[PDB]
């Protein structure tokens, strides 16, 4: 009616004001930027719309210890890499694990890190490595260990909160400048008040139940609800398995999202795709697909064309 035109002009003004993502029916299709930092997982990949992070924009990663959250950091650090991209991490908790990182497929050697000796420091420090142009991505490991210097100093409370919004202000404009990703890992969140609003994409990730292989725990499947996601509808989540020592099961996530698309089939434990049968159960089917990098490479291919991502 007259009102459908009433209405795209509301729309197509709050966005002229406000940016591209700042209204969005949930059903829309996401408008798919040039390059992404995928993050390991398709399903997570698809959840996100873009087919990954969004390149010059904050990103919030939050969720309890060891649920997950900085096993999906690396992947962002390992995807960036093998694009041919410079990576930072930003380390308050020194908790990091580079044998762990390395067989997820980040170039260690390559990463930059910074111990910080303090809150302001470490926004500084990161601050002057985006400001470079030289960055694909830089993490930040965590904002609950971004403490104060006047804190740490022994000198009222509430400057933590202060100091994030003074430093994202800052920070988010040489992002957007300069096409760098941050990722700012959060625990279950001192300045997290400015963070979830200045972030384009805040991820909620938990551990659902722990995978099993007989008797001794193979990894976790893992879940991450997009909360807010300025590139595309949020509230969008994904499931995926994080396998001990080797992270997020790739091959996993391609045939989940393979049967959920129709590209594979399942009659009964037998994956099939395209006539030919890639395993009984899921662990053959996974294990099918690492030795196989052709099919699974075409799986991949075919699950992006079918969703335009």
């Amino acid at each position: 009616p007259d009102r459908e035109k009433a209405l795209e002009l509301a729309v197509a003004q709050i966005e002229k004001s406000y940016g591209k993502g700042s209204v969005m029916r949930l059903g829309d299709e996401a408008r798919q930027p040039i390059s992404v930092i995928p993050t390991g997982s398709i399903a997570l990949d698809v959840a996100l719309g873009i087919g990954g992070l969004p390149r010059g924009r904050v990103i919030e990663i939050y969720g309890p210890e060891s649920s997950g959250k900085t096993t999906v950091a690396l992947h962002a650090v390992a995807n960036a890499q093998a694009a041919g991209g410079v990576a930072a991490f930003i380390d308050a908790e020194h908790a990091l694990d580079p044998d762990y990182a390395k067989k997820l497929g980040v170039d260690t050697d390559s990463l930059l890190v910074s111990q910080p000796d303090t809150g302001e420091q470490a926004l500084e420090i990161a601050d002057m490595l985006i400001r470079s142009g030289a960055l694909d991505i830089v993490v930040i490991d965590s904002v609950a260990a971004l403490v104060p210097r006047a804190e740490l100093e022994g000198e009222h409370v509430g400057l933590q909160a202060r100091l994030m919004s003074q430093a994202l202000r800052k920070m988010t404009g040489a992002l957007n400048n300069s096409g760098t990703t941050a990722i700012f890992i959060n625990q279950l969140t001192t300045g997290g008040k400015a963070l979830k609003f200045y972030a384009s994409v805040r991820m909620d990730v938990r551990r659902v139940e722990t995978l099993k292989d007989g008797t001794n725990a193979v990894g976790n499947r893992t879940r991450v609800k997009v909360v807010k996601n300025k590139c595309s509808p949020p509230f969008k989540q994904a499931e995926f398995d994080i396998l001990y020592g080797k992270g997020i099961s790739r091959e996993g996530s391609l045939i989940d999202m393979g049967v959920d698309q129709g590209l594979i089939r399942k009659s009964g434990a037998w994956f099939t795709y395209e006539g030919e049968q890639l395993g009984q159960g899921k662990e053959n089917a996974r294990n099918f697909l690492v030795e196989n990098a052709d099919v699974a490479d075409e799986i991949e291919k075919k699950i992006k064309e079918k969703l335009g991502i």
